[PDB]
Parts: structure tokens; C-alpha cells; sequence
């Protein structure tokens, strides 16, 4: 029916969802099977694999233009009807259409607003949008990305931003950032078989080396940018180091911590996702905000197939590592996340702890149910990866559904690119 | 059809075919996922019972490699007679044991299922009064407790008939601590149990008004008014909580009971409904250490522990809550191990569950699992289940929720 309730089991607040009635595409679940913990549950996309026919693209365009003109209290106005007819002609004569600046901004902000996996969405309407649709080469992509990084970093007072490159046309002329984030550290396969640096990035690191990058072969080597424009072969660029803000990790109590020689970068900037607005696909759309401390201290530092530094911290702390039941992993994990937050705050680099972020999200949910009739949210991703049940989102029921505009996953370009 | 599930830490990929056997709803639709809803969303007629019974008997005779046998066909014949004549039927003892074990094996929210086939089943279907239920439950507690070497067990009371004669254990668990709200708004004891404590006091219980009063059993036989019984205190094994490094921890006066024993769920086997079926295992430490002690609506001792730890409790970003939570959970595990009372830490348990899950995919074609419940309430991503994709679906026999009995019971006396 016309409503589904969600309950918080701590406060007994009940919210009533009607926004899900506007959901467009499949979650992957059914009556009989829930796919809520599948990373990529569904391949349901809104238009086929490349350049659609008119009957495929125009309905999606009309739906978005309708939604945008409703959003600004028109619908049916002179400009709405003209825009429809203008999109109609543009598709007739080019097989696609071009978004207005206002529509582009509306679409980007609503993709963030609709991102059910993102705990940071209370900030969704404060997003700086850089229109990079006039770009034609990898050199121009590099210039746009450098300006984004400089604006977003803002000497540590971080600012959310997205830079949007030309949309897909036929699928052979894609713009792509091959990096998964604008700033990541290299990972190196070692002679014995261990890994130096960040193990997630071993393959991408090897592509960069195989493209002519000379690796300094350290533990915190900022990877080059690997940029593809208009379907051509990708090109390597070194981000100027003065644009890459980094934080040395120290601990407020353990003076030995800084001798671990750890650091991390300040700017999280996802660059491998696809932005979908009214049937248009922006395959290069790097966006950035600021970290929740656990993203560094829990996942980046302590995943087994990542930096895996729990061993060292625990040793220096003189914990019993004979058996799991001493909870030495849990104890070192806390100290590391204390140190990360203390270090970012000491250097006045924007960062949020998982207690503050999750409390912000409960408040965001309440705002969204009050003004919008709902808020799509993926509990599996929203609950932080440590200390789950002492955060308020753990006890919050959530409904997950897919709204458009949206951010989507896309295949890695090196599986699909035909080299020249 | 097949569905694949991937582990993103190990890259292992498993193939689920067992989901084709599912039947009831998950609650999700093709366009909305309700995977984090706690409870998504009167007795069966003859026509409804026939196919439910058949499916169960079919699955039982398949499990014992007797499908299609003369004994299979005769059991089906016999079951349909009973349904036809009496509007219900009676499980054989073998079927009851198999059903009980498979409800556990099918419990998608339970991380402890590697143990599912070692379950001691106590058949209590001959019971007729609350005194009889008390006797059965006492024997269950004593067998399961086993002087600290805990053994999984379940006791199964008579099935529902017309819904007007249900057997129920009114307690949510066999052993729990009372909670008392004070006139000044504070709480003594376990805040989760305030409501049920009130019900007991009203039924005539004389409460000690301490921090760790074991609640009485409130037992309902054959739809009559429930009756109060005190579990003999020497059957309730308890563990005083101390910490291996903080000698002051013992001065918090904390203790917990050793036997976790859920008593408010419904066991469904072949369409038959067993509304009183208390079952018990042994604890994962975080059930006590994270939830029982550190939930805000529970004993809520993060404050005192962090205070005695001298933590900076002004800013959240000092992570004092996280730091104190770990120490409480260290204390819980150390205390049980010292007293040789069975317990498992969340690292050992999630590792065992991954091995169980993989074995289940191999021999059975899958393993329904609820990630939201399987991932422990602390240190999620440093356990192996966090990175394990899982499929959730409902197989029968199963354990289900049922309404609380004080909401539906119509009283008889005065
Ligand atoms: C401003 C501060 C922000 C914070 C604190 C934040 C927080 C987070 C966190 C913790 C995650 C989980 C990431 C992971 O565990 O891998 C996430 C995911 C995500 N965020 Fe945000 N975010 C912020 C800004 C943004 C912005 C500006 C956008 C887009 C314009 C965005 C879009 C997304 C998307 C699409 C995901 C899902 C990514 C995926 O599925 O891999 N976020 N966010
Ligand atoms: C033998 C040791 C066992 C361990 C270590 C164990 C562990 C757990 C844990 C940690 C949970 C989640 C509870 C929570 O966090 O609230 C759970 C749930 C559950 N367990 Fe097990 N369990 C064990 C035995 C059993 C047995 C013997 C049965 C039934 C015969 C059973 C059936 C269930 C069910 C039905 C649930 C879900 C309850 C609900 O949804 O409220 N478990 N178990
Ligand atoms: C709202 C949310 O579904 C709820 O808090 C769940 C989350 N996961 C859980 N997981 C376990 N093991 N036990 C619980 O009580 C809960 N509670
Ligand atoms: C299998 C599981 O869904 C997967 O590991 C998810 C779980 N939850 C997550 N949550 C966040 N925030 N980020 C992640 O990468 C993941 N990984
Ligand atoms: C914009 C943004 C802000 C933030 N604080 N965090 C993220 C996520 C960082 C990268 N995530 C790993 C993944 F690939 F899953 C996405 C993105
Ligand atoms: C048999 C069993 C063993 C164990 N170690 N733990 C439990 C769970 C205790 C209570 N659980 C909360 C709930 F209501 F969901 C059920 C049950
Ligand atoms: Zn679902």
C-alpha cells in the first residue's frame, strides 16, 4: 500500500514512506529472496547498452524534465512545454540531447540525494558543480581535475564538488578516469609474494607501470592520473604534489605511533562511477567530499587485503595475540581510529567521526520523511564498520529503493577498451 | 536457475540453488528492499494443511533416502487420514527431531548454525498443565547447563489446535533479570524487562528489588491463565564479571547468567504450529558485552567504565565509547573462560559460520543468511562475514515470531 513504515527501536520514532512509489528500477530482491547484501544485485538499466532509439531515450528525458519543472513549481508552464519540444528536436536530429546548466546542477545534486549507500547526504544541496562538458582531450581533463582538487581541498577546509565531463554518445567515445579515486597510493607485488603499499591498487599500479610510469616503489606513492578522453587511449599525468594534502598519523597518548611512518590523504574523490540524468550517461564525473574517520582507520588500514597494519599496532601496544578472545584486534582498531581523527583535527583537515556522521544521518532521514515522504537508505552500507550498535543507525529501520537521477557502477575501462 | 554470491576478501564464489525451494515472503518486493526491517509482514484449515504437510513429509523422506518408498507413501496416506478426520495430525518422534533441527539449520539470523545437527530434542507433547511445563523446563535447564559445559537443547510442548488452547512461555528467555523503574525515572536492573517484570509483580510475584533478580517463569498450558514458578536457584549458573587487567572492574558488581534460552518464538513444522518451544545454546560474548551491557535502553554501563578508565568523555571523537565497549567485552570473555562456562567470541564464531556456510553450499546447494544480523554489533569489518555476500530466503521448518501473549490472551479468573 500507499505507505510503508520504518521504526527506530531505540526511540520508537516511526516514519511513513510514500516516496518509494516513485522508484524506477529493480533492487534485485523479490517476494522470495532478498539480495540486500549483494554488492551489485541488479543489471536493470534505464536504456540499452548504447545509443538508444527515439522511443527509448525520449521517455526518460521527458520524465526528468517533468521532474525538474515540477521541482521548481512550474509543470505545464511555457518553458516546460518548450523544453520538451526542444529535447524532442534535439533527439530527432542528434540521437541525444544536451542538459541546461540548471538541469545539470539539479541532476547532480539529486543523484547525491538519492545515493542510498551514502551516510553523508545531509549536505546534499551544498555541492559545487563544475561543468566540464566542453572538454576534448586528456590534457583538458587533467586541468579540470587539478582545479577540482584545489577547490575541494581549500587548504584543509574541504568542500564537496563534482566535475562533469562530456556525456556518452555511441559508447566508443567515452570519457573515463581510469583511477577509482583521484588520489590513491600505489601497491607493488613483491618478490617473495607479499605486497608493498596498498594491495587494492596492485592491478591499477601495474597498468600505470605498463604505461610508462616510473614507480618510486615506496609505501605511500601517490598514483598518477590515467585519463581517457573521447574514447582514445588513456594518458598519464602526475598530480602536482602541492595539490595533494596529506596528514601524518600520530596518536595523542602513544608517542611511538608516529614512528610507524603512516600518513593518509585528505581528499576522498570517487572517479569511477557513472552519473545518470534523464537517460544521459556521464561516464566521467569525479566527485569528492570529506572522510568519515573509519573509512581510513577501519577499512583502508585494517582490511586483510588492504594495509593490514593491525599486527604492528598490536605488537607495539603489548597485547596478547595468541588467541582471538583477547580482542587484541578490536583494541588496536580503536586506537588507530583515535589516532586518525586526532591527526586530521590537529592539522585542521575536515573529518567526521562515525558517531557524529550517523547522528547527522538520522536527522537527515527525519528531514527527508518530513519534506519528501521518504529517504532511500542501505543499512548494510550506512552502519559503520566498527562499533555498529552504539551508533543510532544500527537501531534504525531503513527502506532501500532506486530513484533517478543516480550514481551507478560501470565496468572498469581496461576490460572493455580496444587500444589503438 | 542459479544465483552467485561472492566473498570480496577471498574472491571465493558460491552458487545457490537451494533458494528455489523457498516459499514464504521475505517482505521485499522487486522495487523495495526491506532487509533491515525487524518484522516485515487463527489456524489453518484442512485444505491449507494438506499441501504443507505433504511438502514436509516429502522433504523428510528425501533426507533419509526413502523418497517414493512404501513407507513414504503410507505415511502420506496416514497423514491425510488424520487431517481429513481430525483437522490436524501428529508428527512421529523422528519427524519432530528432524523438524526441530532443520528449523535451526534454516534460521537465517543465527551465526551459530555450524552446530545445528547436535541439538538435543525433548518431546513434551504429553504435557497438560503449567506444573508439567515447569518440570520440563527445569530438566531442560539442568541438562543444557551441564555444570558450565553447555549443550544445545529444545523442549517442544503441544502444538496449537484451535488457537484457544495455546501453550506459551510468557518469558522472552528462560533466564533473565528483572527491571524496575523508580519514581524518579531511573531504572534498577535490566531496562529491557520492565514490562514483563510488571506483569509478574501483578500476577503475585514478590520482587527482591535488586540489580540481578532472576525472573520467575510465567507458564501457560492449554490456553489457561498463566502461572508463576521460581526456577530453583541452584539451576541458574551465573558468572561474575571481572577484567584481567583492571582490578577495579569487579567492583562494578556485574554478573550475567550462562544459559541463553529463547522462549517466545513459534516453531513451524509441516504446517503444525508449536507455540511453546524454548531452545538454548551458548553465548557469543558480544550478546552480553555489546548489547546487554552497552545498549542505551539496556544496562548502559559505558559511562561508568569510561569514567573509571579516565577517558576524555567530552568529545565523541575521542572514541571513549568505543574504547570502553572493547574493555567490557574483554571482561565478559575472560570471566566466562575463567569459570569454564562455554562462550564464543565474535571472531571465532564468524569464522566458523563462513566454514559452515561454505559446507552448506556444497552439500545442500546454499545457506540462507541475514547479513544485518550475522555481522556482529562491533568490529564488523574485521570479521570475515562482513565481506561475505549472502542470500536471505525463508525455508520451512522454521522459527517465527508470534505476538506477545499478554496482547492476545483473554483472562479467565475473578
Ligand atoms: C561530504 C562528506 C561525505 C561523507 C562523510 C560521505 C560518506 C560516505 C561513506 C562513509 C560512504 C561509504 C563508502 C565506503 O565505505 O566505501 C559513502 C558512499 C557514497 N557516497 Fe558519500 N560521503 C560524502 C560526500 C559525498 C558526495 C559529495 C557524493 C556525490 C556527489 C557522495 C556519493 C556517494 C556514493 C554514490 C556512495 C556509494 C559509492 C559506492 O557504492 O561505492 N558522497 N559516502
Ligand atoms: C549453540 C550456540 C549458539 C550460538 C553461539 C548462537 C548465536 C546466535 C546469535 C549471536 C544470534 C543473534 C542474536 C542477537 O544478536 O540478538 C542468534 C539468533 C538466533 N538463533 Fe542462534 N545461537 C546458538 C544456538 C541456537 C539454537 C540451539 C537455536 C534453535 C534451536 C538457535 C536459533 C536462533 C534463532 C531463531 C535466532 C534468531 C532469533 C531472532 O530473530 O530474534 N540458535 N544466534
Ligand atoms: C533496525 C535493525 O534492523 C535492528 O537494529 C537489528 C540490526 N541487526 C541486529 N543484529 C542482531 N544480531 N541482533 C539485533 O537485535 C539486531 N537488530
Ligand atoms: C558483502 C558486503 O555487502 C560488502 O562487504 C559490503 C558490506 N558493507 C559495506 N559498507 C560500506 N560502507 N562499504 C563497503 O565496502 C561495504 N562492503
Ligand atoms: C565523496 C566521498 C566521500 C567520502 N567520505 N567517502 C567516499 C567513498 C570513498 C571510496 N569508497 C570506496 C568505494 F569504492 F566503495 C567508494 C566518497
Ligand atoms: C539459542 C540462542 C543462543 C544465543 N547465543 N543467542 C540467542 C539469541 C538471544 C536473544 N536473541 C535476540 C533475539 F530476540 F533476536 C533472539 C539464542
Ligand atoms: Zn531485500
Amino acid at each position: 500500500p500507499r505507505f510503508l513504515k520504518v521504526k527506530n527501536w531505540e526511540t520508537e520514532v516511526v516514519l511513513t514512506d510514500t516516496l518509494h512509489l516513485k522508484s524506477t528500477l529493480e533492487t534485485g530482491c523479490t517476494e522470495y529472496i532478498c539480495m540486500g547484501s549483494i554488492m551489485h544485485p541488479s543489471q536493470h538499466a534505464r536504456r540499452p547498452e548504447d545509443v538508444a532509439t527515439k522511443d527509448q531515450l525520449f521517455p526518460l528525458a521527458k520524465e526528468f524534465i517533468d521532474q525538474y519543472y515540477s521541482s521548481i513549481k512550474r509543470f505545464g508552464s511555457k518553458a516546460h512545454m518548450e523544453r520538451l519540444e526542444e529535447v524532442n528536436k534535439e533527439i530527432d536530429t542528434t540521437s541525444t540531447y544536451q542538459l541546461k546548466d540548471t538541469e545539470l546542477i539539479y541532476g547532480a545534486k539529486h543523484a547525491w540525494r538519492n545515493a542510498s549507500r551514502c551516510v553523508g547526504r545531509i549536505q546534499w544541496s551544498k555541492l559545487q558543480v563544475f561543468d566540464a562538458r566542453d572538454c576534448t582531450t586528456a590534457h583538458g581533463m587533467f586541468n579540470y581535475i587539478c582545479n577540482h582538487v584545489k577547490y575541494a581541498t581549500n587548504k584543509g577546509n574541504l568542500r564537496s564538488a563534482i566535475t562533469i565531463f562530456p556525456q556518452r554518445t555511441d559508447g566508443k567515445h567515452d570519457f573515463r578516469v581510469w583511477n577509482s579515486q583521484l588520489i590513491r597510493y600505489a601497491g607493488y607485488k613483491q618478490p617473495d609474494g607479499s605486497t608493498l603499499g596498498d594491495p587494492a591498487n596492485v592491478q591499477f599500479t601495474e597498468i600505470c607501470i605498463q604505461q610508462g610510469w616510473k614507480p618510486p616503489r615506496g609505501r605511500f606513492d601517490v598514483l598518477p592520473l590515467l585519463l581517457q578522453a573521447n574514447g582514445n587511449d588513456p594518458e598519464l599525468f602526475q598530480i602536482p604534489p602541492e595539490l595533494v594534502l596529506e596528514v601524518p598519523i600520530r596518536h595523542p597518548k602513544f608517542e611511538w605511533f608516529k614512528d610507524l611512518g603512516l600518513k593518509w590523504y585528505g581528499l576522498p574523490a570517487v572517479s569511477n562511477m557513472l552519473l545518470e540524468i534523464g537517460g544521459l550517461e556521464f561516464s566521467a564525473c569525479p566527485f569528492s567530499g570529506w572522510y568519515m574517520g573509519t573509512e581510513i582507520g577501519v577499512r583502508d588500514y585494517c582490511d586483510n587485503s588492504r594495509y593490514n597494519i593491525l599486527e604492528e599496532v598490536a605488537k607495539k601496544m603489548n597485547l596478547d595475540m595468541r588467541k582471538t578472545s583477547s580482542l587484541w584486534k578490536d583494541q588496536a582498531l580503536v586506537e588507530i581510529n583515535i589516532a586518525v581523527l586526532y591527526s586530521f583535527q590537529s592539522d585542521k583537515v575536515t573529518i567526521v567521526d562515525h558517531h557524529s556522521a550517523t547522528e547527522s544521518f538520522i536527522k537527515h532521514m527525519e528531514n527527508e520523511y518530513r519534506c519528501r515522504g521518504g529517504c532511500p537508505a542501505d543499512w548494510v552500507w550506512i552502519v559503520p564498520p566498527m562499533s555498529g550498535s552504539i551508533t543510532p543507525v544500527f537501531h534504525q529501520e531503513m527502506l532501500n529503493y532506486r530513484l533517478t537521477p543516480s550514481f551507478e557502477y560501470q565496468p572498469d575501462p581496461w576490460n572493455t577498451h580496444v587500444w589503438k
